[PDB]
RNA sequence: GGGAGUG
DNA sequence: AGCCGTGCGCACTCCCTAGTGAGTCGTATTA
DNA sequence: TAATACGACTCACTTCTGGCGCACGGCT
């Protein structure tokens, strides 16, 4: 890629996306990688008209003034120095101005480390994209039907000038702000544009250096860098460069890693498998979902919205003010404090809806969308833009895929039972699922009729997801069983941790409490913890604890005791819903601390918001009983997935420890990564180094030195800690995300399926493929845990590798159960 | 160190 | 070498949060 | 060498909203 000139670079990704997919999505497509940028600039001329043609002259003057002064000097250089004579002095002022003034209109602060940093990324990216980005911009900005348009370009097709591509910035973080700090410098002199106002001189946890802007400008005055593509995304070939088409930005890596070394252990790999799902998922072609559009856009908008999680809409004022004396002052500011909370968690849930509404009315009228994909250190899959088919219901809802296919009867069944899936009817066995639709036949028509005027959808789990089966339900009715219908079906596994757990231990037990077993019944396991502890609960509410007083010192508090705590929660009802997080993440080698931070975010908190939390007079404590009692019951539901975890926690952190010798310092052994490879050939590497901070030492305009605190992006120690806590989560989260690749590439090898939704543990299709789908989780599943052991080809993997006075230390190898995995094809509720 | 979302 | 105090709460992704300068010294760099 | 920059180490200037136990850095 190198190799090829900058006018062949710019030009490349233009003429192959003009002859495959047309010349006009071809602009589109460019428009809207640099549209970032575009608005960045445009944002600068605002700004510019309604003191600027002053700011700029006086500002490259000084630069080349320094660059003759530093030549003057001897010794060792400036370290901004030599990356700043990298670009034509002219636009290293350019940007100073341009990325500082975008500093302090967005944000109100600002720290210097924050602007620093800011403008040294600017620098970098302007070194090596800035002349590419020029020469490509000219394509969209000229002047001023379709299909097939949704085929992907062959691999084999694609020109050199479009497989690599540097991923990594070469510069350091430190290296990146003496950039920033000097061209700050620079910017106080001549002009000076902004000063420089310590904060907090004393306190070591507000301490700070914050950039201000001058009185004279102040007076005088989410996000586009990943979105959607028009057209199917480039093909991965290698470890960068796929999805995205632009090549002036910087590509994208297949992994997404810590360091650019951890994505370069990926270069020469050979894992074809990976490959083809990412390419497969990735061409999948979806479209807004009009009628889901036309709904969102107003009810949104209203004071009092049906849906429970729309917020406001409405600043909502702070109460209320009472007499200043003893208790009358708590207040209130218990009150206050929480809604200042409030209205921060609204205000960013707002922008993120107002943001995904704003996406959705741009694509609305697109024949097709796709959204490139990417991974995660480990196996799992993600989507590039910030609008995906994997965010919230309203997102979800707001999406539906592009090509139908037909379409009924087989595919008829399957879409009422989405439906009722998307309503509070999901531990329910399907024909009962399907006597809840057929029951509310009145209750569906209606709302896909008037859906403004009917609000039954809105009181349901999944509002806008329910709503979007409605206008298809009509549909079916409407024109019949030929119907053209192209929404997503999603089957989701039950508790996707403790199933591969189950099956790779092939724990009974277990099976079965997951629904990996064929059973008439849908087993909730998050049901089966919440009646254990319901006993252990009203256990303590005839015979348990009286309230203390600790007096920790007023200052005196009160301590409930386990009766009072166990009434406050009996109160308000322990249903499954309290105790799901807390499940599943135990599998993922959580503890009981752990829990009580859960329960009091996902339960305790969102109650007391509710106005329906007036039960929990000490919330934290309460917060705390029910992880203890959590703890206590789900420890003998999941004995054997505990096992397991323990048996890797060891594992990982026998291969973190430095070795040590009697008295004599000897490096036997050092520390070291933990390695395994996923059943469809995909390498996972766990380094989690510790997190070290160093400082700069910056003579700042020959008055005082700044030293501003970073945080290091040189590697160090491995963290030997992290490493045990972190081999849990991540083994099983590799190991369901090779499950998900393998499911997609037997869907659509096998069976005819080109359409995907994955959202990690969920899969989704068209109605017609559905069938296909539900069947093709289960085969692929029951084939990667029949072919290989995962946890004993991990083994084979760390040890070797192991010291020695280190293997007496070292369990087990958990016992096999009694389960046979070939039950999970005649499992109905086993979605994944 | 917070805020949001997903499992 | 052993003691006592402070740090951290299962992952991953995305959005608003890297204590401070001075004193002193060693060191890598360049006319 | 002589001069320059800077890193590395040391030292001192609306809410407390929690809990409990274990591991590691910082200190002497």
């Amino acid at each position: 890629k190198n190799d090829f000139s900058d006018i062949e670079l710019a030009a490349i990704p233009f003429n192959t996306l003009a002859d495959h997919y047309g010349e006009r999505l071809a602009r589109e497509q460019l428009a809207l990688e640099h549209e970032s940028y575009e608005m960045g600039e445009a944002r600068f001329r605002k700004m510019f008209e309604r003191l600027i043609t002053t700011l700029l002259p006086k500002m490259i003057a000084r630069i080349n003034d320094w660059f003759e002064e530093v030549k003057a000097k001897r010794g060792k250089r400036p370290t901004a120095f030599q990356f700043l004579q990298e670009i034509k002095p002219e636009a290293v002022a350019y940007i100073t101005i341009k990325t500082t003034l975008a500093c302090l209109t967005s944000a109100d602060n600002t720290t210097v480390q924050a602007v620093a940093s800011a403008i040294g990324r600017a620098i970098e990216d302007e070194a090596r994209f800035g002349r590419i980005r020029d020469l490509e911009a000219k394509h969209f900005k000229k002047n001023v039907y379709k299909k097939a348009f949704m085929q992907v370009v062959e691999a084999d097709m694609l020109s050199k000038g479009l497989l690599g591509g540097e991923a990594w910035s070469s510069w350091h973080k430190e290296d990146s702000i003496h950039v920033g700090v000097r061209c700050i410098e620079m910017l106080i002199e001549s002009t000076g544009m902004v000063s420089l106002h310590r904060q907090n001189a004393g306190v070591v946890g507000q301490d700070s250096e914050t950039i201000e802007l001058a009185p004279e400008y102040a007076e005088a005055i989410i996000s586009l860098m990943f979105q959607p593509c028009v057209v199917p995304p480039k093909p991965w070939t290698g470890i960068t460069g796929g999805g995205y088409w632009a090549n002036g930005r910087r590509p994208l890596a297949l992994v997404r890693t810590h360091s650019k070394k951890a994505l370069m252990r990926y270069e020469d790999v050979y894992m074809p498998e990976v490959y083809k799902a990412i390419n497969i998922a990735q061409n999948t072609a979806w479209k807004i979902n009009k009628k889901v559009l036309a709904v969102a856009n107003v009810i949104t908008k209203w004071k009092h919205c049906p849906v429970e999680d729309i917020p406001a809409i409405e600043r909502e004022e702070l109460p209320m003010k009472p007499d200043m004396n003893p208790e009358a002052l708590t207040a209130w500011k218990r009150a206050a404090a929480a809604v200042y909370r409030k209205d921060k968690a609204r205000k960013s849930r707002r922008i993120s809806l107002e943001f995904m509404l704003e996406q959705a009315n741009k694509f609305a009228n697109h024949k097709a969308i796709w959204f490139p994909y990417n991974m995660d250190w480990r196996g799992r899959v993600y989507a590039v833009s910030m609008f995906n088919p994997q965010g919230n219901d309203m997102t979800k809802g707001l999406l539906t895929l592009a090509k139908g296919k037909p379409i009924g009867k087989e595919g008829y069944y399957w879409l009422k039972i989405h439906g009722a899936n998307c309503a509070g009817v999901d531990k329910v066995p399907f024909p009962e699922r399907i006597k809840f639709i057929e029951e509310n036949h009145e209750n569906i028509m209606a709302c896909a009729k008037s859906p403004l005027e009917n609000t039954w959808w809105a009181e349901q789990d999944s509002p806008f997801c329910f709503l979007a089966f409605c206008f298809e339900y009509a549909g079916v009715q409407h024109h019949g069983l030929s119907y053209n219908c192209s929404l997503p079906l999603a089957f989701d596994g039950s508790c996707s941790g403790i199933q591969h757990f189950s099956a790779m231990l092939r724990d009974e037990v277990g099976g079965r409490a997951v629904n990996l077993l064929p059973s008439e019944t849908v087993q909730d396991i998050y049901g089966i913890v919440a009646k254990k502890v319901n006993e252990i609960l009203q256990a303590d509410a005839i015979n348990g604890t009286d309230n203390e007083v600790v007096t920790v010192t007023i200052s005196e508090k009160v301590k409930l005791g386990t009766k009072a705590l166990a009434g406050q929660w009996l109160a308000y009802g322990v249903t499954r819903s309290v105790t799901k997080r807390s499940v599943m993440t135990l599998a993922y080698g959580s503890k009981e601390f752990g829990f009580r931070q859960q329960v009091l975010e996902d339960t305790i908190q969102p109650a007391i918001d509710s106005g329906k939390g007036l039960m929990f007079t000490q919330p934290n404590q309460a917060a705390g009983y029910m992880a203890k009692l959590i703890w206590e019951s789900v420890s003998v539901t999941v004995v054997a997935a505990v096992e397991a975890m323990n048996w890797l926690k060891s594992a990982a952190k026998l291969l973190a420890a430095e070795v040590k010798d009697k008295k004599t310092g000897e490096i036997l052994r050092k520390r070291c990564a933990v390695h395994w490879v996923t059943p469809d050939g995909f390498p996972v590497w766990q380094e989690y180094k510790k997190p070290i901070q160093t400082r700069l030492n910056l003579m700042f305009l020959g008055q005082f030195r700044l030293q501003p605190t970073i945080n290091t992006n040189k590697d160090s120690e491995i963290d030997a800690h992290k490493q045990e806590s972190g081999i849990a989560p991540n083994f099983v989260h590799s190991q369901d995300g090779s499950h998900l690749r393998k499911t997609v590439v037997w869907a659509h090898e096998k069976y005819g399926i080109e359409s995907f939704a994955l959202i990690h543990d969920s899969f989704g299709t068209i109605p017609a493929d559905a069938a296909n789908l539900f069947k093709a989780v289960r085969e692929t599943m029951v084939d990667t845990y029949e072919s290989c052991d995962v946890l004993a080809d991990f083994y084979d993997q760390f040890a070797d590798q192991l010291h020695e006075s280190q293997l007496d230390k070292m369990p087990a190898l958990p016992a096999k159960g009694n389960l046979n995995l070939r039950d999970i094809l005649e499992s109905d509720f086993a979605f994944a």
